């Protein structure tokens, strides 16, 4: 199974030119809940702005150039970080915008956090039709001293 995961703004905004001006350290926990012991398969730009492998996964990073940290696995097209996950029952694609594309079509499951939150930027989740998708959980949260935005996180199923 493949599955996207992703923290989504207002119009589907994932990423603006600088940092977001939003600090949710819970929904950072819910990521690595539902990411670890699992391969995490991101684009090149992704990788550059975590900064460090993240542990306790299998890192694979797509890149049309050849990869500059053997810490991690280096792939040149999709079907390439398809194989290189193995056989393992899920696979997590962390983004961003150019790979969550390219793998919307092939994934049952969408993590998704929404944020409220308004901002302009550069780089959107794809669109995708709620009607195509069951929710299978949902959890709101309000902004407290920690989180700056309330958010929710849901989970959909492939109809
Ligand atoms: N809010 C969230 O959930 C979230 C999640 C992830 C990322 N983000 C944000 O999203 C932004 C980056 O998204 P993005 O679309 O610019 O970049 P990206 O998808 O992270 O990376 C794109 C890069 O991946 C490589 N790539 C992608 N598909 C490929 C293919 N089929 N074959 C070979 N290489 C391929 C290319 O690397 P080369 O250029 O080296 O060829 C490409 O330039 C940042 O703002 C980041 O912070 C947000
Ligand atoms: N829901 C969700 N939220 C995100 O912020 C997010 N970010 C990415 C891409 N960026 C990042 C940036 C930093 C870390 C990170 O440092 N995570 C650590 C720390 C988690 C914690 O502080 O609890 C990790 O071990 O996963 C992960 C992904 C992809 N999917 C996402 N999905």
């Amino acid at each position: 199974m493949i599955s996207l995961i992703a923290a989504l703004a207002v119009d589907r905004v994932i990423g603006m030119e600088n940092a977001m001006p939003w600090n949710l350290p819970a929904d950072l926990a819910w990521f690595k809940r539902n990411t670890l012991n699992k391969p995490v398969i991101m684009g090149r730009h992704t990788w550059e702005s975590i900064g460090r492998p993240l542990p306790g996964r299998k890192n694979i990073i797509l890149s049309s150039q050849p990869g500059t940290d053997d810490r991690v696995t280096w792939v040149k097209s999709v079907d390439e970080a398809i194989a290189a996950c193995g056989d393992v029952p899920e696979i997590m694609v962390i983004g961003g915008g150019r790979v969550y594309e390219q793998f919307l079509p092939k994934a049952q499951k969408l993590y998704l956090t929404h944020i409220d939150a308004e901002v302009e930027g550069d780089t959107h989740f794809p669109d995708y039709e709620p009607d195509d998708w069951e929710s299978v959980f949902s959890e709101f949260h309000d902004a407290d001293a920690q989180n700056s935005h309330s958010y929710c996180f849901e989970i959909l199923e492939r109809r």
